[PDB]
């Protein structure tokens, strides 16, 4: 934490608000949901652009009291119209930035946005999930600011879910009705509103797009996986994240009694006495604790959060995932939609904040046991297999004698995303219905124009394109400002919202009518294909070689013994 950013965050926290009154209208408005009437207001961008901003719309029964830690109910209806020209607070997390607990359990919300409340066509309506590892984020426009989407005759929906332990609590015992990913169920029960509402604003319920960035790209692939969203959204995009990545699912059953355990539970390990404790406890004193409740064992094995989306231990009503990711492939819905999937060109550059804090993590590509995927490696990492499998992770990285901070973020960019996206595509391959999938490799490298999540990672004056630096070019944010017109953070922009809106509206993310992509020829993948081409979006829109390609192919190789695992 940072006393300094401590108090400039704090500084434009007062002129947001602030930007955010002079920005707004008087030009109020009023829209006739499911659940009854709704208000909004129409707001100004800083390119005197202008939408119509629909925000605090409940989808959902208010997850409190004995409503914790359980499947979201569809609300209560309302006679007359609701208030709707402010947000709601964000689910409850720790800011990263004070190091505090912020936020409510009262967050199940989402905010529609479009320029025009009646068109005469039915507009393809794009619904974004946040990422933040599934433990912080929201969607209020001081991080996701709809101001250049709405350029494009679209509508866009950004929703909440649950986060953290209150999102993804999981409970082994069929009596307590906690199977887990509560926050999932937010997110399928937002779908459903949508669909069934955004008609109601101008957009076609025959055209939607489902699109998030990290673990919002893991949610949109759990919406593309599960049999609870058959037919709901006809398009995916998933941004730097998919289902399969291992930071994407964890077994946290067990979890619950080390939680409870860190709030001063006194007792045994039984569900139903631990959930009782949870149940009770504070909200802000669960999620604090939350950064304590993995071992020094499960850290080592790269598990990363605690509480996440799990593999339910009973199906019920509401289950989303009722087996392993990689088996929901097989036969998921979504494997036959449009869909397009993407990188950044330096992803595990987001990993110098925390390779900062503990630099003797680069050691750990002296043989890379650490980094073989788990499913392969031993449990001590000590078996002579598991050094084999190590070295072929360490021949793809590691460029000198001694390892680098650099290549422990290169070998990042593949742990995290590339070889997981790799192994989504093959696996898909093999139970698809035969429609494209289309790559890009976001390469767009400035610091002219950024996001907040550059402050956390520290990667303020580092060259490279880290995990989350394209969201800067598609969300207005409160660090953002008005741009030159001919300026190349301007026109990424134009670009981004243009492939993003044409994909969203057709299902081909190609068009003539974009900047830069003139001679561009954008296939998608094929199964037969032995090296992954994707639009590299730099300066330049050009169609290459996914560079990482061999890197991809030797990770692969770990497998070369255990294929079935693959
Ligand atoms: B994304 O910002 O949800 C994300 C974050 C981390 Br720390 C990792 C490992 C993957 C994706």
């Amino acid at each position: 934490v940072s006393l300094m950013e401590k108090l400039k965050w704090k500084i434009k926290c007062i002129e947001n608000k602030f930007l955010n009154y002079r920005l707004t209208t008087n030009e109020t408005v009023v829209a006739e949901t499911e659940y009854g009437k709704v208000k909004g207001v129409k707001r100004l961008t800083v390119y005197d652009d202008s939408y119509y901003s629909f925000e605090g719309i409940p989808y959902a029964q208010p997850p409190v009291g004995e409503l914790r830690f359980k499947a979201p109910q569809r609300p209560t209806p309302w006679a007359g119209v609701r208030d709707c020209c402010n947000h709601k607070d964000k689910s409850v997390q720790v800011d990263f930035i004070t190091g505090k607990v912020c936020g409510s359990e009262d967050c199940l919300y989402l905010s529609v946005y479009t320029n025009n409340l009646n068109p005469e066509t039915k507009r393809p309506v794009l619904v974004y999930i946040h990422g933040g590892g599934f433990i912080i984020g929201e969607n209020h426009r001081d991080m996701y600011g709809p101001d250049y989407f709405i350029k494009k005759d679209v509508v866009l929906i950004n929703i909440q879910y649950r986060l953290g332990a209150l999102g993804f609590l999981s409970l082994n015992s069929e009596d307590l009705n906690v199977p887990g990913n509560a926050g999932l169920k937010d997110q399928v029960m937002a779908l459903r509103w949508i669909k069934n509402n955004c008609a109601n604003f101008g957009g076609n319920p025959d055209n939607i797009t489902v699109f998030g960035e990290s673990a919002g790209a893991a949610s949109t692939h759990y919406m593309m996986l599960t049999e609870q969203t058959r037919g709901l959204f006809h398009r995916g995009i998933l941004m730097s994240g998919n289902a399969i990545c291992p930071w994407a699912n964890t077994q946290c059953q067990h979890r619950a009694f080390t939680l409870a355990k860190l709030a001063g539970y006194k007792g045994e390990d039984n569900d139903k006495d631990v959930l009782e404790f949870l149940m009770k406890a504070k909200p802000q004193d669960l999620i604090k604790l939350e950064e304590k409740v993995l071992t020094l064992e499960e850290r080592t094995n790269k598990v990363m959060f605690p509480f996440g989306p799990t593999v339910e231990p009973y199906q019920t009503a509401d289950c989303v995932l009722p087996k392993h990711p990689r088996e929901m492939v097989k036969t998921a819905w979504g494997n036959s939609i449009p869909t397009m999937m993407g990188n950044t060109s330096y992803e595990g550059l987001f990993f110098t904040s925390i390779l900062k804090q503990m630099p003797l993590l680069v050691k750990e590509l002296e043989t890379c046991v650490n980094f073989v995927p788990s499913e392969l490696a031993d449990a001590e990492r000590t078996a002579p297999e598991t050094l084999e499998m190590g070295a072929k992770i360490k021949k793809a990285h590691v460029t000198g004698e001694t390892p680098t901070a650099d290549n422990f973020m290169d070998l990042c960019s593949h742990f995290y995303f590339w070889f997981p996206m790799h192994r989504l595509l093959q696996l898909r391959f093999n139970h698809t219905s035969g429609t494209p999938v289309y790559l890009y490799r976001f390469d767009f490298d400035s610091e002219d124009l950024i996001n907040p999540y550059r402050i956390m990672r520290s990667g303020r004056g580092v060259k490279g394109v880290s995990h989350t630096d394209e969201l800067t070019y598609f969300f207005w944010n409160q660090l953002a400002k008005r741009m030159p017109k001919e300026s190349r953070e301007y026109k990424t922009i134009e670009r981004m919202t243009g492939i993003w809106t044409q994909f969203a509206t057709t299902g081909n993310p190609y068009s003539n009518e974009i900047e830069g992509m003139e001679n561009v020829s954008w296939d998608p993948i094929e199964k037969s294909d032995e090296v992954y081409k994707c639009l590299n979006i730099s300066d330049e829109l050009k169609m290459i070689d996914v560079p990482e390609m061999g890197k991809i192919k030797q990770w692969e190789s770990m497998f070369e013994k255990h294929r079935d695992l693959f």
